């Protein structure tokens, strides 16, 4: 048994940033990886879908050319040209990250990883046992799919990781799930040019938002052209001769149910949730806790209940993105190799940016958090609505609307959401000011930067 | 003599936000304007600029359209379209400014105005008399141009008033100046196709600001097709047959002055410099003192060297810029109707964002200030240079480049300066975090949002 400091199950986001960070503090780790390195956020996820995201801007800001002044551009969008130059971008991460391993002098395990019943901790990955005081698993999810038995032929439907496959534009797709991937999906598919619908089970998408987001991202939906299908879900698919035709059920309360058939669908894309990465690793064998769902369940530390085992990133099931599972990844090298005991993530006023059309970012509590939180008395918010400057000479409008909610006498920012253009790059710094404890005056007392969006957000009145 | 609590001399930025907070708490407030209400930043500025930059923007956007998967689009720009359209937008904003103040019962005295020989402050507008107790002086200020005397031929050349009425694109044009407006109005007739030529005193523009700014913006500038005329200077310009014929003198330190023509010039466009608009106020007859270049002297409080008289704005020479012009307008109506003698701006601090292309953002202090206020062994910097990842498909390329300046044993941030996509708007933010006095560990505490350029600031190392 190869012993080491640190063996790190799994090579994306929170396995790669702990291992590096351990090995800068002196651990001798060990990266497994059944795959690519990077994981998710690097060949499924994030990079690939902002690639994708910028495309789709590009074809918006298309539609503007002839009011800026210029000719009209025609249209003809080529899918594969755009999807070779992405993969490709891909590929030099995915050499990048292997280098940045090597690097750090970081061994690298490639396969698939699974505990033994050995008495201390132990994993074998092809036939080779490896040991360590500290292993964390961080083997992230995978996208969730309906069974055949409760929808039958929903296999013919594709995922996240299908999208990435495409290799052209289908003609008429159908996006089932009303959450952010959901939301991305269906806004870059319709802007590239297909008839898209969004199928969700109530009447808004991102219900989980402050209700300010949630209403105004349907709207914006369904202002750029998808056809947003509420109270709506799927009852089975079926493989016609050209496509697929799908039956959904419509049930809005108060009026009776109503069958309806979808046909010549090219594409149908589940977006209705992620399962965490765990029925392989025999954690069985170890006793480790987890959820119904399969979540490896943790403390504030990242500890599972098992001495020297911890878990970070989508595998534990708690704020699935990226610079999530990295912070918590690099806390815990702190922890365990600098001996810093009270090293861990505040999971509070994590911010999160939605790459839909206009990109919608949040930070903190929405208005029912807080008024939970701090009673109705003692909440007082302050919002604008207004069209960017950019919309002042165009035909095609979008808008932009921000939310500051505040709590106490003091006013203390507790939440700020909104939706517009530029906002994906506004958030980062009012999330340090929130992070820091910031009050209304304290924004209210920056010197605005004229003529920009982000200066309604320090004017609120 | 009519009598009020408050009088307002200009109305612009500075005069119409410090009458109409002075209205709400109950001041009886009048405002001369000899022109358009919005002063400079709705009708020769701020909003102008901002809408020809969005277009300059989007004939950027256009080159990368073929790499992002499109059919290429021609290009022929039509100058008087976007002329037309802006023209109106202005025309939109001048009603809604007036209506702002009639809502708030602010009197609109229409005309020049100026002070009289009267003992208790007085002026007079068209025969009239109007006095207060309290008299704010926002003329703001005007373009300069060089004298016939220095520079022959200098009144062949227009001023950025003069840019703002160009009803055609200028098919070769020079640009004397290096400060932003220079470097912005370079950046708007570059993209849009003039042959243009930007001429400096020295090797680099925006020299006040920090050298990883300067520098940086001088090589964007030329990458993008701009021709820096170094250590030069205009020495005689004269009209000829077809278009305008300037002869510059370059020398460059360790080299023989040569003198150089540059002929078929469309338009020459002085970006020299502001000129206070104080001449025709007749100061001296109270005895208000001005500088050697006409500004009005003032102190922490805005208050000028005769009781009852104030000034902010361009009109005080110092930070000018719409926002600072408006709080420090905000704070004089506090301190004068709600008697908070305690209300005045902090000039330290203020954000800035240049509209170049990439644009640039910076609070707080450049690298040489605080090493000259804290001194070099108490100035730690952190910087970053890396290709935003827009440009990973395209053959057009621009860089991003930030920098924090930190002092003291904490590394409190005294200073953020940056260059690249996105930039604009994701100053605001950071600009909150320093007003609060952000150190880089607040920074660094702050989860990142990938993938944004934004998140680079809070994962400096
Ligand atoms: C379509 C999509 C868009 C997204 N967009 C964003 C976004 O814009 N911003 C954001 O912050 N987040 C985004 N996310 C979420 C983000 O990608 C995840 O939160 C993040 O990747 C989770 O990191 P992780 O380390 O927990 O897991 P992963 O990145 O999934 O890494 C797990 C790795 O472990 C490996 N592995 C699993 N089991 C084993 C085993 N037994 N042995 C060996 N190797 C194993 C896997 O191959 C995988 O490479 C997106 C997700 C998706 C799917
Ligand atoms: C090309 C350009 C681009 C700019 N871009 C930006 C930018 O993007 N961001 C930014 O923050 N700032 C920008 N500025 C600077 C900004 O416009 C000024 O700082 C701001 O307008 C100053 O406001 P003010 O109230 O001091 O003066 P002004 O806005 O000039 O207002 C003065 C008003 O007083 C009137 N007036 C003068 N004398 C008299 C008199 N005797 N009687 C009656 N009326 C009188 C004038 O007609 C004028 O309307 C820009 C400036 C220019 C020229
Ligand atoms: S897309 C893969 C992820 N990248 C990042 O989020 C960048 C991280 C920041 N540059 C940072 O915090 O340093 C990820 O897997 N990152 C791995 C890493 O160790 O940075
Ligand atoms: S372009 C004219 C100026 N407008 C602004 O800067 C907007 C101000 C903000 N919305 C704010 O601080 O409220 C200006 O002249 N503003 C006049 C005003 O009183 O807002």
């Amino acid at each position: 048994v190869a012993s080491y400091d640190y063996l790190v199950i799994g090579g994306g986001s929170g396995g790669l940033a702990s291992a590096r960070r351990a090995a800068e503090l002196g651990a001798r780790a060990a990266v497994v990886e059944s795959h690519k390195l990077g994981g998710t956020c690097v060949n499924v996820g994030c990079v690939p879908k902002k690639v994708m995201w910028n495309t789709a801007v590009h074809s918006e800001f298309m539609h503007d050319h002839a009011d800026y002044g210029f000719p009209s551009c025609e249209g003809k969008f080529n899918w594969r040209v755009i999807k070779e130059k992405r993969d490709a971008y891909v590929s030099r991460l995915n050499a990048i990250y292997q280098n940045n391993l090597t690097k750090s002098h970081i061994e690298i395990i490639r396969g698939h990883a699974a505990f033994t019943s050995d008495p201390k901790p132990t994993i074998e990955v092809s036939g080779k046992k490896y040991t360590a005081p500290h292993i964390l698993i961080a083997t992230g999810g995978m996208p969730s799919t309906p069974h055949e038995s409760q929808i039958p032929g929903a296999s013919l439907g594709i995922t996240s990781d299908g999208f990435f496959q495409l290799e052209e534009l289908p003609g008429r797709s159908v996006i089932v799930g009303a959450g952010y991937i959901a939301v991305e999906m269906a806004g870059i598919l319709s802007a590239l040019g297909s008839k898209t619908s969004l199928m969700i089970r109530h009447d808004k998408v991102l219900r989980s938002f402050d209700s300010m987001i949630s209403t105004n991202c349907t709207e914006e939906l369904e202002n750029a052209g998808v056809e947003v299908l509420k109270f709506s879900q799927v009852k089975e698919v079926k493989k016609t001769l050209s496509g697929l035709e799908v039956s959904m059920v419509t049930a809005v309360p108060g009026r009776l149910p109503v069958m309806t058939m979808i046909p010549d669908v090219d594409c149908l894309l589940w977006a209705i949730g992620r399962v965490p990465n765990t029925k392989d690793l025999s954690l069985n064998k170890l006793g480790i806790q987890t959820d119904d769902k399969g979540h490896i369940i943790v403390d504030e530390f990242q500890n599972t209940n098992v001495k020297g085992i911890y878990a970070v990133g989508d595998v534990c099931g708690k704020a699935l993105l990226t610079p999530v599972a990295i912070a918590a990844g690099r806390k815990l090298a702190h922890r365990l190799f600098e001996y810093k005991e009270d090293s861990k993530l505040d999971y509070n006023n994590i911010p999160t940016v939605v790459f839909s059309h206009p990109p919608i970012g949040t930070v903190g509590l929405t208005e029912d958090e807080a008024i939970h939180k701090y009673g109705i008395e003692n909440v007082k918010t302050y919002s604008t609505s207004f069209t960017p400057m950019y919309h002042a000479v165009t035909k095609r409008k979008t808008k932009c609307v921000m939310k500051m909610v505040c709590a106490n006498k003091e006013e203390k920012v507790v939440g700020i959401h909104m939706q517009g253009l530029g906002c994906d790059e506004m958030l980062q710094g009012f999330a340090v000011a929130v992070k820091m404890g910031a009050t209304k005056a304290d924004f209210d007392n920056t010197v605005a930067i004229h003529p920009t969006s982000s200066e309604e957000l320090v004017t609120l009145r």
